[PDB]
């Protein structure tokens, strides 16, 4: 077996004592292994997957793999394999292309990998994604192969927005499901997994203490509330930025000062729009956005000396590091760890003062400097793109006539039932008890004993 | 000016400074007033309102009566009424039938002087609840008076799931606004009032150290996650009931135990059922559901000596109160406060160890034993409740012709815009800076400046 | 029986009830009673006592009385009696002098009922005070009285320093405990009691919303801690002043922003030394210090429009009432609840914008505006009362030769293991379960299985 | 330069990045570097030192040098080092023999070779330890060179213990700082540095979701009490076991449930004395005694599968290893995180259910499995350390007559004045700042304006 690339095999042994480790730890996952493994439901399922090559995201692949689906796999990040992942992954005979510390052309080696197999288009019948950057290029590249393919499980906020955009301008080509939308994905990863691995990176990157420390947490949805809440548990003193003045008002209630790096939230781009004042204070700020230039020039020039700057939205332009490699000195303290030296870009002063460090280069930092999100949380997100794929393959997309393809090119998300099954498997790995409704309680809220429990307005 | 019913009139001058005090507190609902005071849009509305007769109601009534509306008002619960709310409101020259400690006889009688005056129908054309019953009243007794009437505006989860089985069942004979699923009514009121008002009701009725002692949380909606939060920063030790999977996930990963009051989840009816163990080391038990019995005869028989009993869910039923009522003695401690003698029902012994402390009879428990949420969380709620009736007066529904009608003839939510529009008011009330968007991310976000900022199916 | 002077005699039986549910929340305090009730250890004790006239004070009085002594009692503040406790106590036929909302006039008189009946001085043989007071008024005008007074026991920080001044100046006349360096008094009351209780008196005041809003915490010893965690728990923005150092390290390690009033800290008592940006955006300050003018004139003028202003230290001269009550109008709001209208003294606007809100007019907030500490956690603090009590009763220091004095004259803590037993006492109450070390780990660490388990330079 | 054993010199560059960085979080510790460098205070200090080889100590070392010090440097724990700070302080030719990973052969050949210098005795004049192995060593092995030795500064709980041993024995031949006890190193270090360091290395270690799992913590001193709250702010249910009564009262007041592993907390060697019910539910054991075996053999049999076991106490004996070498098989997942198989000890089964995950071999968790505390918590026991070396080193006990000697051997702390002077710069590197007391209200609490602000009784 040849028909991978990673950093070291030799890592395989210490990769599957942590995913059969993991396993312990996803009983959902595991739970559809054991349900779904007689029944074969991915047999003949050619899966094209491209998402962080962690641990978690192994128990994944060997559970499509136990449903009977062939893969070829690669991360969607150059910083967030986890290299003894990856071994384990390959030394099972599985081809993979991801190693921790790509360059941009390593990562777009890697997804071409998938794509071909002997220097041809891969069979290929379904794709997994987070991001849409492997659903880009076989859009934009691979046309041909789109038209054998039944659908698209894409993992997160940024790749659906991507597909939606898609669907609106007519040039998406295969129904998705978006996974990201699930409760036991959104309100569990995004939030959860945040709080857990935010502090776990700065952490590992930095050994600073944070308790005491001003933080500023650009953007309050599902990965900001989390990341809030993975400092101020710290004892950081945070102050959360939004535009959405709903998740705003959920900032104040959840005791955080809303602040605006800008004078009166106003962002015209100029130096003098810039609260000096307020950037001069904070110690830490981390963008949570999914938007671009969320961490201006203008507010780096501004920041505190010797403040932290990450980001944790899936893409790295929600900082301006093009900027920063523009106009400063770069000191690598050791990988996923640099020291900007504002001082200028004619090299550097290891004794200067006046640095920032950033984490990850600007990409995503619980991935880029520690293990992501806890394999027991990823649990839920990967529960989920099991049964999307289970879906979207047994619907059989590619093999409808032109007018029934018409009636299906869609992006939607996983029933509510699947979801509260999904989360009933994740309570009792906590050792909850759910309660069961009486027949007169079912009644009297107007449900089924065996749910689903909440209309489809409920927001949770 | 004698048309109205209230304790003692001369607590009029504090209730008057109290609703003075809870302007400064409320700047979305007083922004509603600087805004639409010259349009007077509730020109000619006369509003039947059914809600607590708390200060931030007295605000909520002199604001429909800023924009032009007459009102006839009563509170929803016999033990939520402000005796000083009510004065001021009935000294302004408002009809108000309100007072704490009401029997259910005076709660009746309290909404007929509402439906009647001078012993007919009053010309009613709009109606805002909290609950449901003065809705179901207008609908089984008089439904002549719905007629004329233009709209409902509907407070809380309670009384939403009324409307919509009146809407299934086609009896609904007027449209409404479900006030409750604006964000900044449910995920604001709903969830983050609990939190403030809880602990609040419980120190005011009993004076009990809170900290290092075992709680129960029955449901984890939005009241349980509110009134989870009230209990566990106090440093109680909080377990969490559910029949939700996916709201018991939540209580997990937010640090609660999740547990049944019956072995396995199931209650089949039999003391054999009750999980003993548990209920007899629990200190408070909290019903959060909107359910029946969910605080049940077997359980009450099960908890610890001195466990103090409350329900913060809509109705009494969450806790079975007429088994307490037909078996065990009641002593009063003070108003709202009782020690339930399990000895019997034969009078009671002063010094009997073996008692339960009921709060509020069973009654919601925030505004029986103290002041509900505060005012600054009302305003969200009160701001959607005003706009509310400005839409549905508007909209005229009384006048359509049948076949209008039957087209208007639903349960809606406000527009996310205008949720947005509240939200910011409240966050510019915390001297929070809410960021504007530039254009270039607008457009890469897909949204415009102005919002909305989220698309409908946005959970927060 | 007429030897008492309360507000309502007829409050008595709510009073006696509610003393019944404190009885089961002071587990040390009623165990106290069952070992001692035989031995009647206080046999021929007469106490003068002068502490808050509390439930939790009465099940001290009725401890002390069920040990043998008489007591004549009064409250150490005009604004912390609870009228039904001082009516239970009369009506039990023990002297008592105390109601709500005294004047300094009458407060005097009270403190003068207890030292003479029938208008002679009472033969009174011990003091049990909170904050030197009684203690100070013997001294100076009832020295003969001291001739046969055995000893003091002192509940507070502010009446210790006062003996020690006292003992440092040869002007001691009897000895002293100090009760409030007990770890189950000053480590538990001072700050878990101000955790409980200073949210508590500020929900019961103004029923204000905390979440969200901004705090300045002056003082960051226990009762400092206590409070900022008070208001920390509810989601307030807590900023913390001290003077001294360790305090605040503790501080900002705690997660809290330490600021000074004034401009680098220097309080020259000009107002440009005042951070007027600072105390612009604060929304609540608590005094802590047990100092004077610790929130001063200029630092008032400075406050944010409709900041809270109130002071849980022992005395009313930590903020500047007296430049209040010299230069602005209050309005009462209710009692212990004060507008201060900074327009001016010529009387007010009921709609002026710019007032702040006085609780208890500066006097101890948490017993003014609340019930102050549980009395789960007052069991501790009076647990050590008695134990004090008994000590220095028994040691009968009014009978020893002038020679023996000399040797006995001294401010004194308990020994730890009686500290150590009160804590037994009050984990058992949670239901707690102590380890108890094996002769091996006992040998290992030194100590003896029994205890004392800490040497006494240990600081817990 | 050849006078060192570290694992990779060529990590050195790394290393020195690392203390740059550190140096900027050390304020208090790089404040006594610019304040004494000129009068060079250990100019003749030649300090034999012992302790975790960290980059925090590389920084204390550096200052010992700045000061005029020469040293001979060793860890105090086998699995402590990072040998990036060991290669950096080796590379500026300083001796060091130090490396993660050691044996304890390994570990006693590192101390021996700071105490020998080509083979003889080292001119040593000063001690530095950690935990009191070098301590030991000295007077059991090299009473000699105790002789010509000035003092000893010991860092920690356990070594302090051993060193009052000693006093009490008549067999400590030196004079000691107890550098623990210092407010800015016990009630900072011990406490503050745990809550930042256990979850850190838990995750660092196992990568497992805390939130939503039980923990149980065997102790509340110092360690136990930021260790349960290292747990708890990351959402885990925290059970606490104590002895102590009066540290048990603080933590059901911090809102944990405290328990016993033992049946009445009686430990009477039976498997019969075993909470098997609480045990069997616990996810996680954290050990912060100081003690022996209070994680035995019959609470190791009892835990819950898979649950994961760790020491953050200076010593490995407080989990029962022993019996886990001797009965069940280790498997290695990775350095210092090992599956304890209990199924036996012939092999073991890769996919057994039945295992425990011990971290560090049951050795100081913190800093086996990450980094130890952060560099800002080391600057408070570090500048303690440097000021107690600066005092024994000026006292010159090794000079002083037979008569003097008696008179000055002691285990001592250091002033509070120093405490508090640590402290402000500790205060000052978060920004804070310290409010100056007026003369009026120096003269009301009776400090100097200047401090110290407490009374050496204070506990904070
Ligand atoms: N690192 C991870 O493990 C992880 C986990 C899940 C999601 N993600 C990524 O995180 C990003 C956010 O995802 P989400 O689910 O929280 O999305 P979301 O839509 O729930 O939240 C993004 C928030 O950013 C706010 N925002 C936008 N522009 C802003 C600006 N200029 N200033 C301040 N606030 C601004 C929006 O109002 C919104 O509330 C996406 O890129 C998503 O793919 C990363
Ligand atoms: N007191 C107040 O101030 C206040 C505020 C808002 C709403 N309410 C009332 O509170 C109630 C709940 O409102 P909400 O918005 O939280 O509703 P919700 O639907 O958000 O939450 C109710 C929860 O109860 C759970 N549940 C139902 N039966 C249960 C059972 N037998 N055991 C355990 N859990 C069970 C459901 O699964 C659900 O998650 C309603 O009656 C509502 O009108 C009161
Ligand atoms: N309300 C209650 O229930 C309650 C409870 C216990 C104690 N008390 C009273 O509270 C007061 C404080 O008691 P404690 O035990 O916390 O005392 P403490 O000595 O532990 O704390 C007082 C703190 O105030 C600080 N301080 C002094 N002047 C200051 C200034 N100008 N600015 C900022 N900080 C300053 C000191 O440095 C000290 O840390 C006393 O008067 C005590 O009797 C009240
Ligand atoms: N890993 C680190 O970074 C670090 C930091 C500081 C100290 N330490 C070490 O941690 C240990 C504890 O230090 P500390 O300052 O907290 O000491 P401490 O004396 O403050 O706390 C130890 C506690 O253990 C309790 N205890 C003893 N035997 C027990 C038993 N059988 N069951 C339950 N509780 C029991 C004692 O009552 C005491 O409260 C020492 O070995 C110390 O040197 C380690
Ligand atoms: N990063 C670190 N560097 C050095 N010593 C440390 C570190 N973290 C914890 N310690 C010390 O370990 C000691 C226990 O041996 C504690 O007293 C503490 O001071």
């Amino acid at each position: 077996f040849t028909d991978y690339k990673v950093a070291d095999i030799t890592l395989a042994a210490w990769g599957r004592r942590e995913l059969i480790i993991a396993e312990s730890e996803m009983p959902a996952l595991m739970g559809l292994r054991r349900k779904y493994a007689g029944q074969q439901p991915l047999k003949g399922a050619k899966i094209l997957g491209c998402i962080h090559m962690t641990i978690a995201t192994g128990v994944l692949i060997e559970t499509l793999v136990a449903l009977g689906a062939e893969v070829r796999w690669s991360s969607c990040n150059i910083f967030s394999t986890q290299d003894q992942a990856a071994a384990a992954i390959a030394a099972a005979g599985i081809p993979v292309f991801a190693w921790k510390g790509e360059t941009e052309e390593e990562y777009e080696w890697c997804i071409e990998q998938t794509i071909l197999k002997d220097g041809q288009p891969w069979d290929a019948n379904m794709v997994l994604d987070d991001g849409g950057d492997l659903t880009e290029i076989l859009h934009k590249k691979y046309p041909q192969m789109l038209e054998r393919i039944h659908g698209i499980t894409e993992e997160t906020t940024t790749g659906v927005h991507r597909l939606l955009d898609m669907l609106k301008n007519g040039t998406l080509k295969v129904p998705a499901i978006n996974v990201n939308d699930s409760v036991t994905k959104s309100k569990n990863d995004n939030k959860y997994g945040c709080r857990h691995s935010l502090n776990d990176a700065i952490k590992r990157g930095t050994d600073h203490l944070l308790s005491g420390k001003q933080a500023l947490v650009i953007g309050y949805g599902d990965v900001g509330k989390g990341s809030s809440q993975s400092l101020r548990q710290e004892g950081m003193i945070v102050k959360v930025a939004e535009v959405d003045p709903i998740c705003a008002m959920q900032a104040c209630m959840d005791g955080f000062e809303v602040v605006s790096p800008y004078k009166n939230g106003i962002n015209d781009g100029t130096e003098a729009s810039i609260d000096a004042a307020l950037l001069g204070k904070i110690d830490l700020i981390v963008t949570t956005t999914g938007n671009v230039n969320v961490c201006d020039a203008n507010m780096l020039k501004a920041l505190k000396k010797r403040a932290v700057v990450c980001n944790i939205g899936h893409f790295d332009n929600e900082i301006d590091t093009a900027f920063m490699r523009k106009n400063w000195a770069w000191e690598e303290v050791k990988p996923q760890v640099h020291k900007i030296h504002r001082t200028g870009k004619d090299g550097f002063d290891a004794h200067n003062d006046d640095y920032l460090i950033l984490l990850a280069e600007g990409r995503l930092v619980n991935l880029g400097n520690a293990t992501g999100h806890p394999s027991r949380i990823m649990d839920g997100s990967f529960a989920n793109q099991v049964l999307a794929q289970i879906h979207l393959f047994e619907q059989k997309y590619a093999d409808l006539p032109a007018a029934e393809k018409a009636k299906r090119l869609s992006v939607e998300v996983l029933p509510k039932k699947l979801d509260e099954e999904v989360a009933l498997e994740m309570v009792k790995g906590f050792g909850g008890v759910v309660t069961q409704l009486t027949p007169k309680q079912a009644e009297y809220i107007g449900v089924s004993v065996e749910g689903p429990f909440k209309p489809d307005t409920y927001r949770y």
